[PDB]
Order: C-alpha cells, then sequence, then structure tokens
C-alpha cells in the first residue's frame, strides 16, 4: 500500500471547549445560510433549472434551509449521456488513479466535516453527535473503498495455469448506474453507494432524497473540487417516483444502488429484473430496505449496561435508522428489572430543536410525523402505553420517546418499520422464545442481546437470524470496516457496505487466453 | 501467475531414433540454406548494406554457411534513432503486455530448436548435445525473464506510509541500450542479454560476435515474427572495435550490455564511465569477462566421478567456456589417482566436423586456432605436457584435448584465459592450500570441489571465491534460475543472469507522494 | 523481527518550553566548546596528526567550531589496512549481529541528539528545524538500515530447484571502501552513507566535507562508544582533492559512495571505471549529484499553499540542499497571483545568525558566498531581479533570499545548480509546455506539482522525470523508508537512500550447488 492503515473516523463528542467552539461556528455559519440554491450538477458542471426542491428544518418547518434545481426527464437523460461518456474513459483509468481520487476527496471532506455536521443538524434533525457520526461514517466510506478497490486491480482473478497458454482473469467495472438514496444518512450512505461503485470505475447519477438534498449538494461541491472527470458523478435532486423511477426502469441504466424504504425496494427490485425496450443486458440492482430490529435481554444480563444500550439504540436520532431497536424481548426473569430501568432513562431524554444538541431533535417531515403519530394510534390498541405517545408543542415535528409494553409479537407495531422514536416490549419465558419471536418478522437487519451466559450469546450467534449481531452493546452505529452493514430477508440484498465484498458487486469478470 | 510456474527446457540427448531422425532433418535444411544473406534489422524491417559479413564452417573453413549486411556508423545511427523513437511508447506497455510478447518470442523459439541448434553445429562447431543446451539456455532466459518482470511491475516497491499523504515508488526502464555478445553461446547468451532489458520496457540495439552473424539473424527472425514493435529490438552485425565502440562511446546509448573476453571489457568499463560530449547520463555497463576456472579435488573423493566432470567441464564445446575447467587443484593423496583417471578418459575423447557429434568439435576459427597452439607453446615452457598439444589433420580447426602436469600457479597458463581445450594440473600439499592456489588468481567466475568431507565442502562455500561454485558435478552448464550466473573480480560486474536481479539492473526508481 | 516496525524520528520544532530548554542547554555548551581538537580514527583508536583542518563558523567566521586531525596518502594506507583487515571477520558476523550494532548506534544518538542539532547550527548555519531533520534524518538511516539489512540475510535469493542438488544462493559484502561526503547534510548522509554499506559487511574509510569535519568527527565518537570493532569504520578528514582522489583511484579501494558536486562526481565515476595498477575487480561507484529543480504550479492550484511550499522549498537551509526548489515555472493563469504570494512570503523571510533561529541562515563559506554572488552577477543580465540579490551587513555569510523573474528557460540560472537562496521564476503558456521547461536540464533529482487537475498531477507522475516528485507540498525534506531519495540523468546512479534497493548495491551474489 502507499498510504497508512485503514482507521475509521474519530466519533466528535464534543467535550471539549475547542470543539464546542467550532461547532457553535459552523451552525452559525450554515444558519447564516439558509435560503439558498444549489442548481443540479451534470457532465462536470453546476445547471439550473425552472423548477426547484426546497428543504425545511424540521426544527422550525417555516424556515427554509436552502433549495435545489428539480431534475426532470430532460436532466436524468442529459446526465445518461454525460455519465456513458464518462465511462469510455473512466474504466480505463488505473486503479492507483481512481483511488488518488477518492483519498482527495476524503481529504476535502474531513476539512469541511463541521459545516457537513451542521447542515445535517439543520436540515434532518440530528443531534451534535448523530451528525457527527454520519459525516465519520462518510469519510471512512471514501477512505476504505479507496483501498478496497485496489485488491481488484488488473489483473486480480487466481486461476489455474495451462500449458502453452497464458489464461488472465480480471475484473471491469459495469458502466453509468443510477444510486437513490435515503434521507436518514444523507451524507453517510449517500456518499458510500456513490464512490463505491466510481472507485473500481463505474460512473454515476446520484438522486438524493428529498428532504435532504442540501446536504447532498454540498457533498456534490467536494466532488468538484476533487477533480472527478465531467460525467463520472452526477448530482440529480428531484421526486423519486419521477425522476428516480425513470431512471430505475430506463434501458440503458447498467445498475442501481438503493437504500430506503421496502415498498420501494420491493418496486425497484421487481422493475430491474425486466428487460426495458431495447436493453441489452441484464439489470443488477441492490437494495437495503430497513428492518424491525429486537434486542433481547435473558435475566443473566448487566440490566443497567442492557437499559443504556436499548435507549441509545431506540432513540438515537429519534429512532430514524434503519438499525435502531424497535422491539425490546425480555425474558420473564428480566422483564421487570430491565423495563423498569428502560423507563427511567427514556422519560429523562430531552427533546427540542436540533441545534440546541438535545437527546431528540424532530422528526424529518410532516408525512414522517403523521406515519408516526398513526403507527401510535395503532399501537394502542395493540399494547399498553407506558411512556410519551404523543406529539409535543412546538412548530417542529417533536414526537416524545414512546414505548409500548406487553405487545403481541404479531401486532403491527411489532412487525411494521414504524421508523420513530416507538418502542415496543415483548415478553417472553426463556432465550430460546427469545429467538423465536427475534427471527418472527419478514426483516433481519440488525439485533441484539445482553447475556453473560456464553450459550445464550453463541447459540444467538448461529441462530439470531440478522446481517449485523451484537452483543452486550447498542445494535446502532455499525463502523465501516469492523462491521459489514447488510441483512437478509426483507432487509435487502445482503450488500455489505464498508466491506471488501462490495465492490464485487459493481465489476464483471473477463477471461482472455492466447495459446502460443 | 497466468502461466504455469517456471520449468527449464529439457536438452535434447539424441537417445531415441526420432531425436536423431528429426537433427539429421535440421542438419540438411540448415545446410541447404548456407548460401543465404541475412540483412541488418532494423526499425521492424530487413535493411541492407553495401558490405557484408562471412561466416565460415569452422569444421570445414572453405565452406560459407552464410553472410550478412554489415553495420557502419550511419546504420549505428540509424538503429539509434529507431530504439528510442520506440522506447517513447515501449515503455508505456503494461507489463503484462510485454511478457506476454517474450512468451510467444519463446514459443517460437522452441518451435525451430533443432533448425537452430543445427545452426550452431555448422556455424560454431558445437556437438549437438552442446548445441542443444545453448538453445535450450535461450528459451529458458525468455521464459525466466517474461515471469521475472512482472515482479516489478508497477507499483512494486515497499514504502513506509506517512498521515495525509499517499507515497508511491516504482521502476522504470532506463530506454536505448546497446548488447554486444560472444560468440560461444551466441543463441543463449545474445538472446538473453537482448530480452532482459526489453522484458521491463527498454529497447536495444544488438551486436552478434563476427562468428555467429547468421545464427544471431535467426534469433532476430523469432523476434521479427513474434510481433516486438518496429525498433524495439535491433540487429546489427559488424565489428567489434568498430560498430561495438561506436556505440559504447556514444552519448545517446543508456547502457551496455556485453559479455566476451577481459579486455574488451576493461575498454567498454572504463569508456562507460565517461561523459561524451552532450551527455545526459550517467552509463550502467554491465560485464561478463570470462574466468580460469579450477576444480579441485581431495583424497576423500569419489575419484571416477571426479575425472568424469573435469573432462566434461575442460573440455566441453572445446574448452571455450567463460565457466570451463582450466585448472585442476589436487592434492596431495588424490593426484595421482585422479590424474591418471583424467587421462585414460581424455585420450578417449573424439575430434571431428560438429555435426558427425564427436566429443569435440574444432575451435571456432583460425584466430582463435593461433591463440591456443601459442598457450600451448608457452605452456611447454612452464609446464610437462602430458596428453595431446596438438592441431589434428583436416582444415577444419581441430586441436586435441590437451594437458600439463606440474604447471606453477602463477604460470601463464594457470593465469590467463585460453578458451580451448587446455588443462592445466597443479599439485597442492592439502584442502587449504588448494583453496589458496584456486583463489589466486586474477578471476572468478567459476569453481568446483569433488570430496566427501562435510568441512571441506562447506569452508568452499564460504572461502572459494568464485560466483559459481559446485560440488561434487560439473562447472559447467549453469541452469537458468537455479544456478543465477555471474562471477566476482575480474570475471566482471557480478550481474547474475537467469536470476530476478539481473532484471533490476535495467530499471530506475522513481518515487511520488502526493499530499491530500 | 525482533524489534518494532521502523517509524521515522520525530522533528523537533521547538514549540514547547522543554524543547527550547534543552535546545538553549544544547547550543550553549557546544559553544563554550569551541575550539576543541578531534583526530583520525583509524583501527579503532584516535590518531593525531601534525596538520589539521579548521572548521569555522559560518555566522561570524573569525570564530574556529573547531579543528581535527589532517588524513594525506600515509593515513590513507593505515586506515585500508585496518578496514581490510576488518573485513576478514566483519563479513562473517551474523547479520542479526550487525544490525544490533546498528541499533545500539541509533540509541546512542538519540540521546545526543540536542548536542548534534547544536552543533550543526554552529558549524554549518543551519536554523534550529533544521538541524533537527538533519539529525533526524541520520536516526533514521541507522534504524531503517538495520532492519533492511535483514531482509538480505544468509540464504536470500529466491532460486529454481534442481533434482538431486542443493541450490543455494546468497549475498556477500563487496570489502573495503570509501565514503566522500558532502557537508550540507554532515550528520544525516555522512551517517546514511557509512552504515549502509556497513551494515551487510563492508567495511567503510569515510572523509567528511571540509567545512563540516567536526560533526563528522561527534558521530565517529557515536561508533565508537556503539563497539564496532577496530577497522570497520575509519574517520579521516582532509581534503577531497587529495586523500579523497587518492583513495577513489586506489587499486585496493572496492566500492566509492559519493555525495556532493556534478563536478567532482564526474570525475569520480570516469575514475572508478579504469583499472588502477595491480586493480582486481570491476569497481562500484554510487553517485548523487544534485540537480536544478523546480516547482510546477497551473492555475487550478491553491496559490496560498504553493506559494508556502515553495518558499520553504527554495530557501530552507538558504537553498542549499540538492533537492531545493532553485526554479518555479508557473502557466500564464498562475503567474502573477502565486508570483506575488511568493515575493511577499519570502520579502518576510529573516536571516541572521544561525544560533538566533532565523528563517535563513548564512552560506557555509566564503567560497560558497563568491559562488552564489556571482551567480547573482549572472542572473542580474539573464532576468529580471525582482527581490534581495544582495549580501547583508556582518561578518557572517548572509544573503537575502533572491528572486529573479522572466528568466529563459535555458539561462545559466535556470540550468547550473547555484545552491544558495536563489529562485528563478519561469513564465510558460500551459502545463504541456510547464512539463517541457521542467524536464530541459540535465538534472533529475526533485519535483514538485501543485495543481487540483488530477489529470496534470498524473500526467507529471508518468512524465515529469525525477527520481522525487511532490505534488502539494514541499520537494525538499524526504524522509527515510517513506520516499526513497535518489534521481536520474546528471543528479547520479539513482542509488536510492532510505530503501530496500540501497543495500543490494553493496553486496555481491554467490550460487552454490552440491549434487548429492
Ligand atoms: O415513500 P418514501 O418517500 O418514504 O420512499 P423512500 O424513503 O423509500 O425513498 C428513498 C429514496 O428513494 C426515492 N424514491 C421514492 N419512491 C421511489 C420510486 N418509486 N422509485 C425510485 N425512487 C423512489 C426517494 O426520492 C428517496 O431518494
Ligand atoms: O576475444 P573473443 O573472441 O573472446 O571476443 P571479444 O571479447 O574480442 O569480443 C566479444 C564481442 O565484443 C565485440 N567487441 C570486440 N572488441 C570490441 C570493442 N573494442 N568495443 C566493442 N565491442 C567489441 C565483438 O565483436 C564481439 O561481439
Ligand atoms: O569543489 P567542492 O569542494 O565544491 O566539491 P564537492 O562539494 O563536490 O565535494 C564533496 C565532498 O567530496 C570531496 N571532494 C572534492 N573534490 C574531490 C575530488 N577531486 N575527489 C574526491 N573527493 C573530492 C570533498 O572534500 C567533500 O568531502
Ligand atoms: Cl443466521
Ligand atoms: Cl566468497
Ligand atoms: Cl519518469
Amino acid at each position: 500500500m502507499t498510504v497508512e492503515p485503514f482507521r475509521n473516523e474519530p466519533i466528535e463528542t464534543f467535550q471539549t471547549e475547542e470543539a464546542r467552539r467550532a461547532m457553535r461556528e459552523a451552525l452559525r455559519r450554515v444558519r447564516e445560510e439558509f435560503g439558498r440554491h444549489y442548481p443540479l450538477y451534470i457532465g462536470g458542471e453546476w445547471v439550473d433549472t425552472k423548477e426547484r426542491m426546497v428543504s425545511l428544518n424540521p426544527s422550525a418547518p417555516s424556515e427554509v434551509v436552502g433549495t435545489t434545481a428539480k431534475a426532470g426527464k430532460a436532466e436524468a437523460e442529459a446526465a445518461l449521456e454525460a455519465a456513458w461518456k464518462a465511462f469510455k474513459t473512466w474504466k480505463d483509468w488505473p486503479q492507483e488513479d481512481r483511488s488518488r481520487l477518492l483519498l482527495k476527496a476524503a481529504a476535502l471532506m474531513r476539512r469541511r466535516k463541521r459545516e457537513l455536521e451542521a447542515t445535517l443538524v439543520y436540515e434532518v434533525g440530528k443531534n451534535w453527535v448523530e451528525a457527527s457520526a454520519d459525516v465519520a461514517e462518510a469519510i471512512d466510506f471514501i477512505e476504505y473503498y479507496a483501498r478496497a478497490a485496489l485488491r481488484y486491480r488488473y489483473p486480480a482473478v487466481e486461476v489455474v495455469p495451462y500449458p502453452g497458454e497464458d489464461n488472465e482473469s480480471f475484473y471491469v467495472p459495469l458502466g453509468a448506474g443510477v444510486v437513490i438514496a435515503p434521507w436518514n444518512f444523507p451524507v453517510a450512505i449517500f456518499t458510500g453507494m456513490i464512490v463505491g461503485p466510481v472507485a473500481v470505475g463505474n460512473t454515476v447519477i446520484a438522486k438524493p432524497a428529498e428532504d435532504a438534498v442540501v446536504v447532498g449538494a454540498k457533498v456534490f461541491e467536494i466532488f468538484h473540487e476533487a477533480g472527478f472527470p465531467p460525467g463520472v458523478v452526477n448530482f440529480l435532486p428531484g421526486v423519486g417516483e419521477e425522476v428516480g423511477a425513470y431512471l430505475v426502469e430506463h434501458p440503458r441504466i447498467r445498475f442501481i444502488n438503493f437504500t430506503g424504504s421496502l415498498e420501494v425496494g420491493l418496486k425497484i427490485y421487481e422493475a430491474a429484473g425486466r428487460l426495458a425496450p431495447g436493453q441489452t443486458w441484464f439489470k443488477r440492482a441492490y437494495v437495503e430496505t430497513g428492518g424491525k430490529d429486537a434486542i433481547i435481554v435473558d435475566e443473566t444480563a448487566d440490566f443497567d449496561l442492557a437499559a443504556e444500550g436499548v435507549v441509545v439504540s431506540a432513540y438515537g436520532f429519534q429512532g430514524q435508522k434503519c438499525s435502531a431497536a424497535s422491539r425490546l424481548i425480555l425474558t420473564q426473569g428480566a422483564y421487570e428489572p430491565v423495563l423498569e430501568r428502560v423507563l427511567k432513562r427514556a422519560e429523562r431524554l430531552s427533546v427540542g430543536p436540533a441545534e440546541e444538541n438535545p437527546d431528540l431533535g424532530p422528526v424529518v417531515s410532516a408525512e414522517q410525523e403523521r406515519k408516526v403519530l398513526s403507527y401510535i394510534e395503532i399501537g394502542k390498541n395493540e399494547g399498553q402505553l407506558v411512556l410519551g405517545g404523543k406529539r409535543l408543542e412546538g412548530e417542529g415535528y417533536f414526537i416524545a420517546p414512546t414505548v409500548f409494553t406487553e405487545v403481541p409479537p404479531k401486532a403491527r407495531i411489532a412487525q411494521e418499520e414504524i421508523f420513530g422514536p416507538v418502542l415496543s416490549v415483548i415478553r417472553v419465558k426463556d432465550f430460546a422464545e427469545a429467538l423465536e419471536v427475534a427471527n418472527d418478522t419478514p426483516y433481519g437487519l440488525t439485533g441484539g442481546v445482553y447475556s453473560r451466559k456464553r450459550e445464550h450469546l453463541e447459540w444467538a450467534r448461529r441462530e439470531f437470524h440478522v446481517g449485523n449481531l451484537y452483543f452486550n452493546r447498542k445494535i446502532t452505529g455499525a463502523l465501516v470496516g469492523v462491521q459489514p452493514f447488510g441483512g437478509f430477508k426483507l432487509s435487502g440484498t445482503n450488500a455489505k457496505t464498508g466491506a471488501l465484498d462490495y465492490l464485487r458487486l459493481f465489476l464483471e469478470m473477463k477471461a482472455v487466453a492466447e495459446r502460443f
């Protein structure tokens, strides 16, 4: 290697005066910047449009964080032309050259770290630390994929030799594809889904989520300054069901990288399986679709340690994470002790404008608020409400940390992804039944077990069917490189991000033999 | 990694009827082409000249084996322009591509093996087996270097990482250089010295020895058919002192790869150290300059095995090898037993036209004959002639296997390289004195020890100062890859051919750092 | 390994009170030591002489930092006898034993770090940080070569196996050689050129530069305390053209390791190519001969970052570095913005006695002052003087940072190494022409490019023909292990210091086969 061994970007806690000072100034500059307009980015240049996308401050929705241009079918076609044209030469860049480009991008992102975090606080309502972890993760994706990509450099395939011939197998990129990102990790997942494919030679048209178009534009400012060739990466903020669907169904889109709801993921995967008119390849579609994550606690666990991890896992970023603990499965012996600790901890959580660095900020939008409050009403008819369950006063979309107990395993609130600060507690007899209930959902993304009994931990290691399992610690915050992230069942296609395998998904192999 | 592991090309022994049949047919085809004229090869095409070179059959010098063009200064300049023009793009070829080209050349040579061996027999007087080993070695050089070159591909240097930077070191070729080859291994060494530098990106101007211009041209027929780009390899048969010296002293020759006499090697090394008018680099000159190799035998040895190895080493190819055993150092207890056995074996050696596969063919030329006969006369005044020492009947330059005994260590025939079938026998007290006499010459190429005493063998491993040492076996016929070949002291610059280290000599290193 | 992974010795910045305190005390003790006399070091003992070498303080030349004995031909012969005698056994030391000796030497040097830096400040006029980097580099050479040498331990050569035989190839040291060092890095390069050869079994006679004999003696005090066997390393301060030339031309000197001017390097390389009377080997000569290093800046660069790097690169240690940026090539779009920033930065540079830790100390000697002022006069007739260009008031050899602009690419000041604080600015149309001008000098040591355009950086990576290339950072201060140091063309033989390959230059290979 020609760079130092990968290390995860430290997540800022803001305990020191220097950190608080830097963050206050970043928050103030971003705030003073409200209302700014960001154009589309196609073929290496910013391109404006007549229509626009508006991004509001979830902590005070009367405030416009900023606006962006709006991509329709015409802009989609333009981006496609630029991306395919760019692919023609981008695919031939030595891998070392492409990786150095990503490393430059990571360096530029790191320098604008505070600013990006501040933008997350205002645009999507993350408190300070949640914002810091998001940006740190994005930096990690770039650093990790830059190095990982070199493991696939020409000619990387291990083959069996043959007398009188040279037999060489190597990987080549797929082409131009589309990236459709979520709003909950608008810098991290947005960046990761883009730079992975791009690092190995693909070109990308990125479609940021409606609620996070501004931070997406700022990421592209970094790509532009880094110097990615025209067409290699394109920014197309717009409506998913419109320009997003258009690209997914397009005959000239080689692959689709998607992270979001199961509803949309199911549509994309189905569409990808169809041969659009004139299409000349079988589309590849990678989808990460969330889950209904549970944390199990048995009577041998450290109850205080468990309650702490459950609260962090269930309410971090208002429970708006595909990794969030939305289910708490407690064995008979641990039910009371753990539930009482969880409630005492959760009732002390603060809720307020994200800029104030509360424990919980607001949910991301009115629509999200509607969805979460709606599930709370359903919950009142399925389980026992024992904490919160209501909207708080204020313009922002504030929902109090909520807890339902005595919830039936097959209740809607114990099966459907709510994506809000709502925890469903399920009582079970023992560990065996705990695993039963844990596995009995259509998902399989994250999971956790708090227990001191080795046999239960090792049993879960083999039988708790989730892609990311954690013992005696929070089940959120998967670190790039450390914990390959991706699930099973309806949580997606198991495309592990922050793992060597991720890049192989954006490559195809060629075997060339020469008989001398 | 994309081809089978390296293996040495089997040396044909002609023990089967099919092998003999094939050789007889190759000999017929080759002699039926004795009238052919081979032009120069410059910039991808054969270019003829007014003057010419004539090659005779040393087994019947009135018979012409062929003629070639004769390169002068004008042709040297033409080749130089073509080689530098080619270097500009040849240096940028992926190493994998350059290696495949060599592998193709090896495959072609292997298919024309009998034809080349037959040409060696008629042009330089090698018997069948010596001819076969020569061609097999050339094939080995191509196969080995094609593979070794890949160990230096971009970016191959191991460096220490530094924070915030990419530090990449890699190898790059030198440019255009001249290869000046000997007549004793006109296919193997001629091929090795050319393909080694070429394999890693350099371009070469090859100047074959006057006595083997025809077989040198046939090697280029192979290079041409293999498809080396115009200018990469150039064929310039001509007078060493003329065209050879012109290139060596030229300010635009980047390196010189030479194998031949010490006399010429010393001149070349001195010239290489000077800055010619307008020259913009420090020239690298690699010179292998023969030796005065000895085989030591103590009283614990298997005398029959030793006598066999001595005869093989001293008279193989009429002793015209830089590795030939020209000194036989015997301790008191081994003297009589060994000398009598060597004499009995040597007196049974046949001598005659090489095509009849005798034990010994003729020496290569009238000049060589004059030199050898002169040393024989000198020997008569320094030691006691006990075998041979006469020219044999026929126009061919046949000289009988010769043995001198009671030769003083510092005698001219015990110090100077005769390059003929002349073995000097020196008697010593013990092994320690044997090592002292072995080391006391200006040379250090090959050497051997016949003994069963482990302490004597391991002692020699450390104190017998020669680049290639052999225990209880012949000291000639070093195999590519198995025995890196090159010596110490006045035997040259220790450029180990058939070894990974050989290619490093034709590369320079660049270190590029990028601060992100 | 039996030691921790190599890490570069930290370069002291002296920002903390502890560092300033330690340095002030070291400077005071060295100063109080002025006038001390150091003898020659031959055969493990200090040997005085009648004549002496005088070392003055360039910041106040009336002060004698110290004096040393003076080696003539008689002392050279004595050192040669001691070095060859020492080689006899030193070559047989297990590599692990030799490396541990170097590690001990490094530990002793590290403990006397402040003292050595202080000696550099007074003897050669380096400010505090330049002095710190010099000593840190020396420590790095010892630490790096100690480990690197183990990679060559018996039996290190990868060979192809053969049926019924043991085939073992291994490296052995060359013998006793001479090291001729420069005055600009009298601890670093002096140490590196000595310990590299010595680590693998060679013995050395070291000839320090006239202006840095005292610090050279202090290095030998460390070697002595470390315990290198008598004769392994010898200290011979004296006149280069006298005792230096004597050793270079001597028939019993096996190799020459030289760093200095191109004029002397050319003479040494030529002499090394000659066979002195009675010489029994082909001499090896490694020469690093400086350069005419340029930094290129295009219109896409961070002009502030570039101006800062240019000033550090051009004036660090008064531009008395073979790596110093003596040329600034600016494209049309970057000319004005960068030149104005360079001038504003350079005009603020302080000049004064090195002990005061100014930005620039004095040039090293009266002769150097004469040479630099002379080139300034030539510059006034070739380009436009826009800053400095004069001597400052004081006894010390102080020259103001100088800048010439509108300099013709082929002007003497844009082609010849001035080795002073003189920068030549060259205006060009674009990057293509920038590379043209950059490569058009007889040298090829260091180079740099400030640019944000990936295509220009990657183009330079392959076409800016210098051994050490840096992007968006200073082109001086190559770190051992991180950036193999050595150039192309007339900058030397490309012997990369602080790289694994460096040690191979002081070894020759032996292949020993045993047929069972
Ligand atoms: Cl599982
Ligand atoms: Cl030896
Ligand atoms: Cl280069």
